């Protein structure tokens, strides 16, 4: 059985919390594998492994479980446990009833029907939440490699919502795929060119996430293909501000997208700047566009 190393500690399959299959009930459904709402009474999300899978799929599933179980931070989704001794195999996760952030932003855009569905402060709180999770990863020397709205989840649709990093499939693949499947639109020049990844890698990606958030769920680099973005970004090109985006927020993005990694802020600094934006009445009193 493969081992996993995080924060200088080594863990094994043996260390995962095995939940007896009889204690787990699937309630309703919600790539590779399906996700269900379940009960263990503890409400959970259940990720399944297809019984029809390869040996590599099995090891991938196991590794995902090990990685997530070893994190301990409020802005990273919790792993409640596993059921790997029965088929199909399960991973039991914190239930995130708000769903993924990209879908949420698109579905919850201000509308003539829902004129006040979202405000600038909601977006800043989501950004802060994810930045706090990224800071935890950075201080523990874990490089995520795929920070993006589709990989963040919300605890609930409503006002008390908390955003958390909820998918680690890229980091898993790299720990042990194809060019067309690479998240090139979230990647800094040195990553897609030299294959060099550092904590500054995630800073660049976080800048793109910020654009996703303040555009309310638009695909990055509108109208550009992956290769067109690669050439654009390599030549110094950067995205324009999202519609109605406050200047202080856009400035955070442009700092995250500095060509040289040593010129980009660490997440401690990013958090400070997000905090300062949240304090500025002129930022938070800016109206979002109505769809």
């Amino acid at each position: 059985n493969p081992n996993y190393c995080f924060a200088g500690k080594t863990s094994s399959i043996s260390d995962l919390k095995e939940v007896p299959r009889k204690n787990i009930t699937l309630i309703r459904g919600l790539a590779f594998g399906e996700v269900y709402e379940g009960q263990v009474p503890l409400q959970v999300a259940v990720k399944t492994l297809p019984e029809v899978c390869s040996e590599q799929d099995e090891l991938d599933f196991l590794m995902e479980a090990l990685i997530i179980s070893k994190f301990n931070h409020q802005n990273i989704v919790r792993c409640i446990g596993v059921s790997l001794q029965s088929l199909p195999r399960f991973i039991l996760m914190e239930l995130m009833a708000g769903g993924d952030l990209k879908s949420f932003l698109r579905e919850t855009r201000p509308r003539p029907s829902q004129p006040s569905s979202l405000a600038m402060l909601d977006l800043l709180h989501v950004a802060r939440d994810i930045a706090c999770g990224c800071q935890y990863l950075e201080e523990n020397h874990f490089i995520h490699r795929d920070i993006a709205a589709r990989n963040c989840l919300l605890t609930c649709p409503g006002p008390g919502r908390v955003a958390k990093i909820g998918d680690f499939g890229m980091a898993r693949d790299i720990y042990r795929g194809g060019c067309a499947m690479l998240p090139v639109k979230w990647m800094p020049p040195e990553a897609f060119m030299e294959g060099i990844f550092t904590s500054k890698t995630d800073t660049w990606s976080f800048g793109v996430l910020l654009w996703e958030i303040f555009s309310l769920g638009y695909m990055p680099y509108p109208s550009k293909s992956n290769q067109e973005v690669l050439e654009f970004v390599t030549s110094g090109g950067r995205m324009d501000p999202p519609k109605n985006c406050p200047g202080p927020v856009y400035r955070i993005m442009t700092q995250c997208w500095q060509h040289q990694p040593e010129d980009r802020p660490n997440f401690a600094i990013i958090l400070e700047r997000i905090e300062y934006c949240t304090q500025d009445p002129d930022v938070i009193n800016t109206a979002l566009p109505i769809e």
